């Protein structure tokens, strides 16, 4: 129910170098996750950081803030897909350190192109549409960077909502290990 | 309510070959106006039709439906700006037969680029944005056709909201005569 | 429910009486203008009686009625009944000179135009200039029919100026304050 | 509604049917009732159908379409303003050679949209039916535009906007006339 | 685009045509039954045309229309236009045998009755029992006019079942699928 | 409402047919009683047909129709079409004996009156005592026309009782369950 | 509010010290996070001591309940599931996910199993994608139930097509739980 | 709230079950009962009940927790104990169910709702009937009454004074002063 | 959660505040404070300050039974107002220890409620609200030393009383200004 006291249960996991990225991802969640990552880098810039992801997606800018912080900090980051990693969650899941992107057997991974809105005069419509297209190409480049897939494959896969099992997402290159029990 | 005679007041004006295009222009207003223009052409394809305009604007497709009907019917059309002819209302005012576009002294004319919205995936956003840009060039061409203005001048004038007196609109080419009393 | 004599307003329209009562929007402007054109078609010489009981309304809608009044050849006897505020007082003073009447207990209010604007700073300035253009335009119309200088029109309409029928006759808004028929 | 009866009843005397605004079961009822009434008056005289619709219900539009094809009268469709979604289907459903459009109209074609809710079995049934309508509407478009099913699927997969000339090239309409010839 | 002029449906009623389009409730049932009775009093032998474009509606109102169809002596030609779902499909199959028609691009949907119940457990059992009676009642009506087994009706109407005009003709809902 | 050449219900009122369909309130009671008085003035001997498709309604409104039914001298043929629940079943049984019919697939529901009470404890007693009077009063009316004992009425109408047309014929609510005349 | 036991903490913290995780109420991404966080905390304290999981849930999101499921299967600690009040929808799957022989239920609890429900909206291509994903989850949850109930996939499909309600003894015969206990044995 | 007072009473082995009963209230009560058992599985647990009722599944969760823990449970009806509250009042240890003089006890059959297709409607109705028999058997167990009298009493809303409930078997002692 | 709480400081001085509308939540807090004050000392008096316009009948009877159960003499003080159930708890104080400030007001009236459902249900609820009417009338008659007729006539409608009027009626004992 309430945040359990051991401090809150998440503060105890932060001591174990575990960051939870669960639920929709907005600027608020982006601020908390970037703050925990920076604190964990200041504690030790070599120890790994475990990032547990159970997110249905969220704002593009907020997730890209989390993504760049993950690539900036020197600590290896072990991403763990738990439950689901959809939309921005799947980008963060694939953004883990090579070889350390894991997923539980019954998770699901979803990738798709950005969605958004535009309103105003025709000039403002074109500026907003030009920007959301830049985001579409930008995220396609990020996915192709980490999945090591060709941009053609990324374009064809993320044009509509694409659902993947943990084995399928490993075959696509989004994750590296589908483990039931710990080896 | 609609006053009666010995029909409604607008029906009596429809007998006088007068069509009232007042208020915002949607598909319902376009239906009634086009129906009156077709009725008035069947009665006489030579007698002029007086179209009184007091509109702040409305749907682009509905206003373009009225515009094409005006250009299709063989009857000369005397457009009269009463009160205001803004947005699509100003296009219908300029769509009148040359030399037959009138305006009362204290009316105002407003011209501006089309506005709208777009929501969905990035591919859809581009589709709506490209379509609203097509309408922007299309409406600029219609204004440049009847105002005898260069397409650049139309772009520069309708980028923001541009308000004009009846004389400023006559100099612009939207209307032909500004009359206080009938000559 | 409109009493069926048709409706009582139609019976008065046959008597060349147009009622401009209530707030003035594009809808009221359409009906009033339509009634004025019908009455001009029936006779471009017979006078038209315009009864005004308005608290005001949209500027463009009232200016449509004003221009239609000035365009048609028929003399227009404007009667202020109840109140004539904002655009109502303008239509009251817009009647044919010497035919702008008022009842003894009516009131007349004149004030500067009001409105709003929203958007970017460029849009805000465009709307602000336009509402100032309307302000000068309406002030000139008042100065035209009240026979007043622009100085007096600006000073009076800066705030809400309420006038008795005598005060509006002195100011030039109306011409006759009658209790009983002439 | 002006009185002449209503202005639409006067155009119905001239054998004109207005299909403007969104298309639902109510609009389909009025349109079908006028078409049947116009066929009873004369099964040989043509019927002019003016369209200014952004689309509407699939079932209601297919009711109008089947009534158009059933009646023996030739039907001249006129795209005024816009004919989007079901409206463009009715525009193409006109008699071959009698599908017209005003110069500044626009025509939009897209695949059907809908929703589904319930158990996983219910979701599957609604999805199969939404796919049957997708293939059914694609076959109707390919029939009247004389286009291959390949081109219909590729065009109607996303929202496709066409000028009156582009729709004349695609086979949606036959003539784009400014002034009457 | 607004009740064309009397109303176009009154002109069709002179031609013995009754329109049953839209959802079906006590109001639609009242109008349809009134038109059918008027058409019987005018001529109790002339056929009555019943155009159906309904997504369904209230069971009681639809059974009111069904019983009036069976009671009046006039043959009834049911025409599936656009769609005939839920109760609309029952009225379509309620027509005089051999006079149930459908346009080429119509669709026919059959499913078991849906509803709600609220109150004490004793009450809950009462409405649920009444709901089941309607389920068996409608299953028997469908089997009567479709010439199908009660097993076929239960299997088909257990979930929402969507049919083309040819499929509904094979199932027995309608008789003729017009085409051009 | 379709128009003959007036509304379809007025044409049925010429045929001495009164429609009691939908919920029953003071407005529906006012129209039904006004038609019954008009039909008695036309002829106090010709029968009056009353078609009932009601889920019930206000108690006082339904008892107003009931008392009007009992007052006029015209034999009343009540017909249960679709359903006749709550007050609808009472007016169905209120028909002239031997002339209360029901179509084969209709349903008839009987239950005790429902209501609400709010205020001070004294006001709660006044309102609760009144609704008990309505329960005995309606039970006595049902026992009068159904030829059933008051015990059977109390046992049946304590909860919602649903009856087929044949079940209601045996209970005494209606007289004939006809399919084709 | 949450009672305090005296440091200081809530009553659920005291039960967490006793290695008791409460999964009560609807199961969403927020509940899944707290449950998974407590399970990992309990595993770091001792990867051999058993973890007691009390379940009183009417169900919830599929992805969240599967997040709890996979975490239970991942951690090495034996997990004793206890069905208290009700274990419906995803709650019943979490009841059967306990360590074999350690799935308990109180006498008056009830267990409910059914197929996943959802919704879909958009273009026909979108609708077809959502419907397929909803069917994948249906076969996936059927496979999980068949795994832990030791039932054939045929029985699972036939049972979970509609809402199936069970007594604690009925779920023990089906294989959802292991022992129905009144008082402590 | 003035730690909190309910924590002070929990130290005195007092669990307050007041207000409507849902899954949240059931979780807190069960958590307090388990903590009190871990402190001492022999000392009694006082359960003060002032509830107009609530969810069946939640109240059954509290009841089974009361029957599972070894501690004798002293139930006290204060203000009122209606619907599920009366069951938890009767769920007390035999001879340890008390009630204040001006308390109120109400018993009635379960209420609920159902919606969906006819097949679903039946499934819900059959389940709400199972809960009806289940709660009837639980009431018949602690009140030492036949199942037939339980159906008849709980068919409609039945209100009882503290002495009437003691007669029915819901509680044991009606005290004014200790 | 305002001053550093002031009510905990008053509870140390054996003061229980019963102010605002009375529901099951206010009853739970008041009863818990009374039980805590009895555990500290079953002889020292408990001061109960009442500023309530009334509330739920069952909640007010819970507080009343808790007042009568505990052995501590309870000093009830009518501050501001003591209406509906607030007047019952004011009269529920230990005889001779029911006080009131000079400018307070005390209101007594019959119970109010509502009922909805079938006629059978409507009667069951109406029968119960009548039981509560007699029950509260007997409680008021017990502590005010008044006859049942005086209770019925006074509480049939809303009856407002000054502290002196409530002292003569038997609701309180002392009307003090400056102590
Ligand atoms: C495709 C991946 C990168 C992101 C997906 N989400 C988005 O694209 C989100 C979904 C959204 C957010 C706010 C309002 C409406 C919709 N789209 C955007 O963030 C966005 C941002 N700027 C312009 C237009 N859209 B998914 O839900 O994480
Ligand atoms: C600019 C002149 C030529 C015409 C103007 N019409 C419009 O702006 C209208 C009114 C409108 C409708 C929806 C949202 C925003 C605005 N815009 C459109 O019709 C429209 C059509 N397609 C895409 C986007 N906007 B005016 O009548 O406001
Ligand atoms: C000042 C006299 C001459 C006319 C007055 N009319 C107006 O003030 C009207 C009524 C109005 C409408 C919207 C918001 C506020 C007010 N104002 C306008 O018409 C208006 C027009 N353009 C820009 C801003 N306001 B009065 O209220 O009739
Ligand atoms: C694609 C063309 C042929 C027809 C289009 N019609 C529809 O999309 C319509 C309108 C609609 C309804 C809900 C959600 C979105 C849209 N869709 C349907 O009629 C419909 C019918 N059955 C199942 C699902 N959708 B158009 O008129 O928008
Ligand atoms: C299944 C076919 C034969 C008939 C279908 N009709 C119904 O299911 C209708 C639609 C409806 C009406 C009111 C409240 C809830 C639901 N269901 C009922 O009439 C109904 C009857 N009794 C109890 C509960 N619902 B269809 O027209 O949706
Ligand atoms: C029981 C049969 C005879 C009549 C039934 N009617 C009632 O129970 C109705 C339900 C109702 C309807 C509208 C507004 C308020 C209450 N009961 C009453 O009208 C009513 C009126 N006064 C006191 C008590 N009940 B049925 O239509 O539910
Ligand atoms: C059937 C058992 C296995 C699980 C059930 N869960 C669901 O039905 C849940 C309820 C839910 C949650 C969030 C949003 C929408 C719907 N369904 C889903 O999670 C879900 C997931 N993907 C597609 C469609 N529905 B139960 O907890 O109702
Ligand atoms: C009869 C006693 C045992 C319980 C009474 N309450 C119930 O039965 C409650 C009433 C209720 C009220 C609001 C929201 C949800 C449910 N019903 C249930 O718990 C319930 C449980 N399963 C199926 C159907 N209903 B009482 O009012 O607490
Ligand atoms: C008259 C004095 C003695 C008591 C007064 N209390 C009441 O009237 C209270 C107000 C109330 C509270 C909760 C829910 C409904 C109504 N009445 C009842 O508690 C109540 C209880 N059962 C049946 C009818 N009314 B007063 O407002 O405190
Ligand atoms: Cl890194
Ligand atoms: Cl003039
Ligand atoms: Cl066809
Ligand atoms: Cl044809
Ligand atoms: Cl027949
Ligand atoms: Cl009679
Ligand atoms: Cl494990
Ligand atoms: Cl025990």
């Amino acid at each position: 129910p309430l945040i359990p006291i051991v401090y809150d249960i998440y503060s105890r996991l932060l001591r174990e170098r575990i960051v939870c990225v669960m639920g929709p991802i907005d600027d608020s969640v982006a601020s908390l996750v970037i703050a925990q990552l920076l604190f964990l880098q200041s504690e030790s810039n070599k120890k790994p950081i475990h990032m547990y992801i159970n997110s249905p997606g969220g704002v593009v800018t907020a997730g890209l803030a989390i993504y760049d912080t993950m690539q900036y900090i020197l600590n290896p980051i072990c991403t763990w897909c738990v439950g689901q990693a959809a939309s921005m969650g799947s980008l963060l899941l694939a953004a883990g350190t090579p070889g350390m992107r894991h997923s539980l057997p019954n998770s699901r991974i979803m990738i798709h192109q950005p969605s958004g809105g535009a309103r105003g005069q025709a000039t403002d419509i074109e500026i907003q549409a030009r920007e959301i297209m830049k985001l579409k190409k930008q995220l396609y480049n990020i996915y192709a960077k980490h999945t090591k897939q060709s941009l053609q494959v990324i374009e064809s896969a993320m044009e509509r909502d694409r659902y993947m099992s943990p084995m399928e997402a490993q075959e696509f290159g989004i994750l590296d290990k589908v483990l039931v029990h710990p080896p």
